[PDB]
């Protein structure tokens, strides 16, 4: 439809089913996941989301972006240090991996948010409303699974507790990018980013499956 968000989903109905074809994926989805493999998507998240929010925190008041700046309801940096220290330790950020999977996504953030501003949207989209999509069921598939331990923590990332309703604030958040002013050029190459996120989200699973598999 004319509605960004909507021509989001849209277009980006394609990636997605791929995405629940990533092997990877396909396994965690299905219940097949370990410590190490969790732990890893956990390192992942981490610099994603410090890139992301480092790059909205630059453009936090740009035009481009302000309508959906919600940092008290999304920001997953804190929740994501909070997880690492429970999975690696209280040195975790001294060895937590950073690989060329993970750099690739960081540069095209910084480059985005540096760069081309106005595009930042679909990197916030493809990541806040999945994860915020995908979080019971993941956390539900961590738990029933991983048989952690009693002492509370690991699974911080799946919960936004700045948000008492995902589908309203899915809402909220959709209405916000739809009061974004843009040009039908800006809005197409939105629209391309959004693909290009999700691709760069496949081919970083990819290599945690290579990664996994030794
Ligand atoms: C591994 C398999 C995956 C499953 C089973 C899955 C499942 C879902 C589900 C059930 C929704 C439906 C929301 C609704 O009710 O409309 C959703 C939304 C979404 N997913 Fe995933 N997903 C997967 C992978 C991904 C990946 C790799 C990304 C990117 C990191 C992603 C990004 C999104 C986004 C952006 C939405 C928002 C849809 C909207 O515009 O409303 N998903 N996903």
């Amino acid at each position: 439809p004319q509605d960004l968000s909507e021509a989001l989903k849209e277009a980006t109905k394609e990636v997605h089913t791929q995405a629940e074809n990533a092997e990877f994926m396909r396994n965690f989805q299905k219940g097949q996941v370990t410590r190490d493999g969790f732990k890893l998507v956990m390192a992942s998240l981490y610099h994603i989301y410090v890139a992301l929010e480092e790059e909205i925190e630059r453009n936090k008041e740009s035009p481009v972006f302000a309508p959906v700046y919600f940092p008290e309801e999304l920001h997953r940096k804190a929740a994501l240090e909070q997880d690492l220290a429970f999975w690696y330790g209280p040195r975790w950020q001294e060895v937590i991996p950073y690989t060329p999977a993970m750099q690739r996504y960081v540069k095209r953030l910084h480059e985005v948010g540096r760069t081309e501003p106005e595009l930042l949207v679909a990197h916030a989209y493809t990541r806040y409303l999945g994860d915020l999509s995908h979080g019971q069921v993941l956390k539900k598939i961590a738990q029933k699974a991983l048989d952690l331990p009693s002492s509370g923590e690991g699974l911080a990332f799946f919960t936004f507790p700045n948000i008492a309703s995902a589908t309203k604030f899915k809402q909220l958040y959709e209405s916000r990018m739809n009061s974004l002013e843009m040009t039908p050029a800006v809005r197409q190459r939105v629209i391309e980013e959004a693909k290009t996120a999700f691709l760069l989200n496949i081919q970083l699973f990819e290599e945690l499956q290579e990664l996994l598999t030794h």
